[PDB]
This record gives structure tokens, C-alpha cells and sequence, in this order.
């Protein structure tokens, strides 16, 4: 069973507790751990933050404690162009430098892999975003010939149907990736001007125009257009969606005015951390959707959409039934990872029960 779990640079300018650096990470936790996000520049990949060579450094060090594990680089991210991945990829003058200039990049810094985060191809790219993950196979596999372990290449899938049919070729590309994590925590966001979960792991028959949006329909969906399940990862949120409400609704359906006020920590219009959330529970009421089987909470005029250790292990048992490979985790920085905000002293409360599902029968 695999455990991928992104690690984001720039949680470490946090401050105070909130502050995370890869020392914090337990080397026996994840079976991979993706630093996000490089750039690219000059048609080349490249470090992002002043200090990531630092930081590269630093998570690879781990791997002194733990020899099995891996690390890959993860390129592109929501605060880098679509546009711009998009006119690196269709030029092949420009795709062939990107490419070339990994196996270099990755093996001077010690990573095992890379990881493509692409977010999002648009229906003219789809072609493109083929290529490039077949190219960079390609490479991967010539460069092995030099007696070294193959580069890993993975890519992150957004988990919206519309989404994926726009521009994934699902069968092409699972050939050549090893491995494919879907993104199963995006259903729902303040442009929907009301109250919803964005992880619900069912569909709940109480709805029914969107039934295309839980990471049971998602998971489907890609077997049916072919990624094999032993290549599949479903993605596991460890923060909260928060919302301002617009009434005294509380209930599904609640009217909203916008995203939630921003955490102490994460400093967020929307986001918490699961670390501030299990601050703001503290005399918040618990809500529960049984159809769904994702909590949500609420306090004043505060509506938060989250996962506890009970959703997150009950994700974990529907991936185990169905097969898949593993789950993937954004992101360990807003995961309790000091241990010391959520009541029970345990680091990574979030990550280490996935791990207990995955790690028995
Ligand atoms: C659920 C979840 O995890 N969501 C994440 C989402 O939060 C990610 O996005 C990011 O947004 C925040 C703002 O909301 C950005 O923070 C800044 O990061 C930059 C560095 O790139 C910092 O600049 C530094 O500030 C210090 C002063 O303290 C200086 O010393 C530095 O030199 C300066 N950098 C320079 C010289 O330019 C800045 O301080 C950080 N401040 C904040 C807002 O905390 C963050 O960059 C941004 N991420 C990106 C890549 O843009 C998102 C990531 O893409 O994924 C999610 O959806
Ligand atoms: C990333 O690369 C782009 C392309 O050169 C460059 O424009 C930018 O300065 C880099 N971004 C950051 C913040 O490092």
C-alpha cells in the first residue's frame, strides 16, 4: 500500500507553531513524500523559494533514517499558468529543454521522481499533456541505462468528470505514469453560493443534478476509462473548507456570502488548517452527514466543511475495497503535525490513521 504526502514550501514562513520544515516530517509515516512546487524557467525546471535548496536537502535526509523512502519533485501548482505549462508543452522545440533538463535537476538534488501538476489542461491540450508524459518516460527510461534506479513520474489528476474529459487521456497516459493521485477534494468551493462539502465520499441521495461529485463517482469513472486500480491513488484532505453564512441557515442548502474569515496560522481566505480547526471546534456544534459520511461544523456565523479521523479512515476502507493503490495526502503541514493542538498527543493524527486502515487486512 502506497502513502504519498505533499509537503508545501511555503508553510515554512507560518508563524509560530504553524511554522513546518521537513525536520518535522516522520520518516516512516509516508511511503512518498512530494516537495511542491518547483518552477520552470528558461524553458528549464528550477527551484521556486530562495532557501529550497536548503529545504530539498533537508527532506532528503530522511531518507538516512529510512531507507525505502522516496521523494519527488512536484512541478506546476495553482499559482503557476496553466497557460504557461500550455506553451511549454506544444512547442516541441521547448518540451524536448523541459525534458531534457530533469534527470539532471532531480539527480544533483536527490530526489527519486518527478511530479507532474499540471492544474489544468484545457480541451485544446489535451494532445499536448500526452506527449509530454510520454516524452518524459522516455527519458526517464534512457537515462537508466546509465546503471542508475528509473525515475519515478507521476502525475496529479483533478477529480471533476468535466474536468477530466476536457483534457486527460486517462488510458494513454496511466501506461506511462506509475502512479495517478486524484485530486477527490475539490467538489465544492465558495463560487457555489452556498454551504456544501468538498469531500464527500458518497452521493447521498439527497441531491441529485451533481452526482458526479464525490470521490466514489471519480474513483469509477477513471477505472471505467481505463487507469489500472494498482496505478490509482484517491486523494485525502487534511484541511477544511470554511465559509461566512449569509443567514441563520445552517442547514444543506444554506444561503453564504463568502469564504470563511481567515486562521490565526494558515492566514487563509476559506482554508484552515486541521490544527485550527480542532481550535475552532471548541464550542462549535458538530454536524454530520450520515448519506455522505463527512462532518461539518458551525459556530456563529462560521460554516466549516472538514475530515476527522473517523471520515479520513473511512476513505481509507473504501480504497483498500476497491483495490486501489494507496491514498495521497495534501498536505502535511496542515495536519497536526506537532502533535499538540488536537487533545490526544499524537503527531499527524490525520495521516497516521489512514496509515492504520492501510496497514492492516
Ligand atoms: C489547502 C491549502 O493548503 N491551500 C494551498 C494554498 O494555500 C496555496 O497557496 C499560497 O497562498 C499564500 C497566500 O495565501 C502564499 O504565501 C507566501 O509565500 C511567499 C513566498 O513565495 C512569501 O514571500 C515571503 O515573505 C517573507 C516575509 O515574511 C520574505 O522573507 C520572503 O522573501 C517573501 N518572498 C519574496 C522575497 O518574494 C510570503 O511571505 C508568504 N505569505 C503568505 C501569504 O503566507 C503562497 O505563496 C501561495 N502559494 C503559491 C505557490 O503561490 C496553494 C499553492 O499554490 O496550494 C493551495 O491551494
Ligand atoms: C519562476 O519562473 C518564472 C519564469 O522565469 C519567473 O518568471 C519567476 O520569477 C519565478 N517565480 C518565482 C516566485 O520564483
Amino acid at each position: 500500500y502506497k502513502l504519498i504526502c505533499y509537503y508545501t514550501s511555503w508553510s515554512q514562513y507560518r508563524e509560530g507553531d504553524g511554522s513546518c520544515f521537513p525536520d518535522a516530517i516522520d520518516p516512516f509515516l509516508c511511503t512518498h513524500v512530494i516537495y511542491s512546487f518547483a518552477n520552470i524557467s528558461n524553458n528549464e525546471i528550477d527551484t521556486w523559494e530562495w532557501n529550497d535548496v536548503t529545504l530539498y536537502d533537508t527532506l532528503n535526509t530522511l531518507k538516512n533514517r529510512n531507507p525505502n523512502l522516496k521523494t519527488l519533485l512536484s512541478v506546476g501548482g495553482w499559482n503557476y499558468g496553466s497557460q504557461r505549462f500550455s506553451k511549454i508543452a506544444s512547442k516541441t522545440q521547448s518540451r524536448r529543454t523541459f525534458i531534457k533538463s530533469v534527470p539532471p535537476f532531480l539527480r544533483t538534488h536527490g530526489f527519486d521522481g518527478l511530479d507532474l501538476a499540471w492544474l489544468w489542461p484545457g480541451w485544446r491540450d489535451k494532445r499536448h499533456l500526452t506527449t509530454l508524459v510520454k516524452e518524459m518516460k522516455a527519458e526517464f527510461v534512457r537515462e537508466a541505462q546509465a546503471g542508475t534506479e528509473q525515475l519515478l513520474l507521476s502525475a496529479a489528476v483533478t477529480a471533476g468528470k468535466i474536468a477530466i474529459d476536457r483534457g486527460y487521456d486517462i488510458a494513454q497516459i496511466s501506461r506511462h505514469l506509475d502512479f495517478i493521485s486524484l485530486l477527490t477534494y475539490d467538489f465544492h468551493g465558495a463560487w457555489r453560493q452556498t454551504v456544501g462539502h468538498h469531500s464527500p465520499l458518497f452521493r447521498g441521495n439527497e441531491d441529485a443534478s451533481s452526482r458526479f461529485s464525490n470521490a466514489d463517482y471519480a474513483v469509477s469513472y477513471m477505472l471505467r476509462l481505463g487507469a489500472p486500480a494498482n496505478k490509482l491513488v484517491m486523494g485525502i484532505p487534511t484541511f477544511g473548507r470554511s465559509y461566512t453564512l449569509a443567514s441563520s441557515k445552517t442547514d444543506v442548502g444554506a444561503p453564504i456570502s463568502g469564504p470563511g474569515i481567515p486562521g490565526r496560522f494558515t492566514k487563509w481566505k476559506g482554508i484552515l488548517a486541521y490544527y485550527e480547526i480542532c481550535d475552532f471546534l471548541h464550542g462549535a456544534t458538530t454536524h454530520r452527514f450520515r448519506d455522505q459520511q463527512v462532518p461539518y461544523a458551525t459556530k456563529g456565523n462560521q460554516w466549516v466543511a472538514y475530515d476527522d479521523q473517523e471520515s479520513v479512515k473511512n476513505k481509507a476502507r473504501y480504497l483498500k475495497n476497491r483495490q486501489l493503490a494507496g491514498a495521497m495526502v495534501w498536505a502535511l503541514d496542515l495536519d497536526d503535525f506537532r502533535g499538540t493542538f488536537c487533545g490526544q498527543n499524537l503527531t499527524f493524527p490525520l495521516t497516521s490513521a489512514i496509515k492504520d486502515v492501510l496497514a492492516r487486512v
